[PDB]
């Protein structure tokens, strides 16, 4: 079997994606941010406190004939942003771009934190790390992908993501007119449960290229690149007027700049961002300070290939024995 879905950005600068996803039968449609660095699949629900969903679309368990309470599980999820989730959990059919996985736990949040409904668009995640980071207790769940894996032409999902535009999540194929050259695969360590891989450098601009390891992690779920503190001073030094503000959280720019493209290594090969993907516009309504899209990852704990990196990829997320990840241009 095969899916493919559509992804769409939520505002005009890609702050965040959603992709429709059918669960129960009859199906409801929710819109769910696709998340390779997490591994629950949560939704807003009939079970949410009330005051705090503002315009989600929720899942009603009662009304799916296929819906079951998973008895005695609960998830918790607490977030790097500050961010956290939890509540119960049904198993039910989830069908995303027409590939089916029956018995798919569905953790339906009781309550979510102020960041999630404040987000109108988005109705929740569905997790693409790996079932070990999987919270749901004491019986810890599988990911979407694991339970479908088996199934799937071939083991791998595909995340080619569009800047300021929709893009496409593909399950079970490569579609080879997605992308242009060649895809360069490199190794990935599932230790802590992430997609998580080594890049082999970067350069700014047309500067010559740095050859460095960079051990991070391929993160949809995560909107910017961070990566350590050397490497995006290097950045934003080529980009006059840019600093890290105290108040904002980090590096601002003059909105009136051009910047400088990014260059990251996979392997041999080069994945260049474009200047104009690492521009978050304005740090508030009408201010001339724009949001930079390379942050540093000093306060993390891990570097983070976000959307800003991935979106100028053709990503594979190869799910065989030995995972590996994949990048082409495109
Ligand atoms: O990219 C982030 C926060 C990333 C943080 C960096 C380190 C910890 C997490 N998003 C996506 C959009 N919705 C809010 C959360
Ligand atoms: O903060 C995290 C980790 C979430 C934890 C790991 C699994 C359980 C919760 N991010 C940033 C946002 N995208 C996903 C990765």
């Amino acid at each position: 079997s095969t899916g493919s879905a559509t992804t769409t950005p939520i505002d005009s600068l890609d702050d965040a994606y959603i992709t429709p996803v059918q669960i129960g039968t009859p199906a409801q449609t929710l819109n769910l941010d696709f998340d390779t660095g997490s591994s629950d699949l949560w939704v807003f629900s009939s079970e949410t406190t009330a005051s705090e969903v503002d315009g989600q679309t929720i899942y009603t368990p009662s009304k799916s004939t296929t819906a079951k309470l998973l008895s005695g599980a609960t998830w918790s999820i607490s977030y790097g942003d500050g961010s956290s989730s939890s509540g119960d959990v049904y198993t039910d059919t989830v069908s995303v771009g027409g590939l089916t996985v029956t018995g798919q736990a569905v953790e339906s949040a009781k309550k979510v934190s102020s960041s999630f409904t404040e987000d109108s668009t988005i109705d929740g995640l569905l997790g693409l790390a790996f079932s070990t980071l999987n919270t749901v207790s004491p019986t810890q769940q599988k990911t979407f992908f694991d339970n479908a894996k088996a199934s799937l032409d071939s083991p791998v999902f595909t995340a080619d993501l569009g800047y300021h535009a929709p893009g496409t999540y593909n399950f079970g194929f490569i579609d080879t007119t997605a992308y242009t050259g060649s895809i360069t695969y490199t190794a990935v360590s599932t230790k802590q449960g992430f997609w998580e891989w080594t890049s082999t450098g970067y350069a700014v601009g047309s500067g010559t290229f740095k050859s460095t390891s960079i051990d991070g992690i391929a993160d949809t779920g995560t909107t910017l690149l961070y990566l350590p503190a050397t490497v995006v001073s290097a950045y934003w030094a080529q980009v006059s007027g840019a600093k890290s503000s105290s108040s904002v959280g980090g590096y601002v720019f003059p909105c009136s700049a051009t910047l400088p493209s990014f260059t990251f290594g996979v392997g041999s090969a080069r994945i260049v961002i474009p200047g104009d993907y690492i521009d978050f516009g304005p740090i508030s309504t009408g201010s001339s300070s724009c949001f930079g899209g390379i942050q540093s990852s000093a306060g993390i704990g891990i570097n983070i290939f976000g959307d800003v990196a991935l979106k100028a990829a053709f990503v594979v997320f190869n799910g065989a024995t030995t995972p590996t990840l994949g990048f082409a241009s495109k």
